[PDB]
């Protein structure tokens, strides 16, 4: 489906970096953030939401993903939570597979830049712009498509 | 053009609200920004450039869009460099639903969420996300 999500958090150089995942594309969207608090996990969903079309997010049950913020944004923007990806081992290589070669490319391009913040960024470019097509391309059809 | 975009800095509440608008469909990208130093500019266009395909950036003259830092930037990512009523349509939402935020920064990325999903009363009926998809898919 064209509007499932999958946020999860991978931790880096003592940072903790959120990664959103559209499923059908594998298109990525990740940003260094100061904690995985609540607050700032769902100014992560609302914008995410305020871009493309979520509907649904597969969390992972933290406190983070629990907090008031992340169900009262999920409420305003129509997203329908889902702890399901710490109960559904398919969905868990999902996260898995996309949080490492994110790494991958993280590290790659680690020296080019002296943050870790701009790193994340131009490993996020490498990842959608790149590969049939790339993320960013898959995503864009998979939405056109449905808009029939 | 499916990858013209042009990007613009406004200042409300005594914030900085960096904005980037697709000029065909309209749709937006805005953040509230700790000030406008060229260097967050060009930390601004490489994430966008990261989710959308952005093939050229028309800017204006500041020292912000103008900083050798923008110009790398462009350069990294393939960008190449050349507004207000979509910055002041922007106020007006925002001025709707700051009463109902507790910081600017949600109420500019609820007023763009409202801006390019909820916003659907025009020639088509499609909202200006639909638009951009329709636009970039179409090109392709
Ligand atoms: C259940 C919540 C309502 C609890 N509170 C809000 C916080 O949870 C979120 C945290 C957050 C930060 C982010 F960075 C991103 C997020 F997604 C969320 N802040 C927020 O503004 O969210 C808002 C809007 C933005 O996200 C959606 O979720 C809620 C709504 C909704 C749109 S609150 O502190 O108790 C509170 C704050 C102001 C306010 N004004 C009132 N006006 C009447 C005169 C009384 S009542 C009242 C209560």
């Amino acid at each position: 489906s064209p509007g499932i999500w999958q946020l999860d958090c991978t931790h880096l150089e003592g940072k903790v970096i959120i990664v959103a995942v559209h499923v059908a594309s594998g298109y990525i969207e990740a940003e260094v953030i100061p904690a995985e608090t609540g607050q700032e996990t769902a100014y992560f969903l609302l914008k995410l939401a305020g871009r493309w079309p979520v509907k649904t997010v597969h969390t992972d049950n933290g406190s983070n993903v629990t907090s008031t913020a992340v169900k009262a944004a999920c409420w305003w923007a129509g997203i329908k939570q889902e702890f399901s990806i710490p109960y559904n081992p398919q969905s868990r290589g999902v996260v898995e597979s996309m949080n490492k070669e994110l790494k991958k490319i993280i590290g790659q391009v680690r020296d080019q830049a002296e943050h870790l913040k701009t790193a994340v960024q131009m490993a996020v470019f490498i990842h959608n712009h790149k590969r049939g097509y790339s993320a960013g391309e898959r995503i864009v059809d998979i939405i056109a498509t449905d808009l029939q």
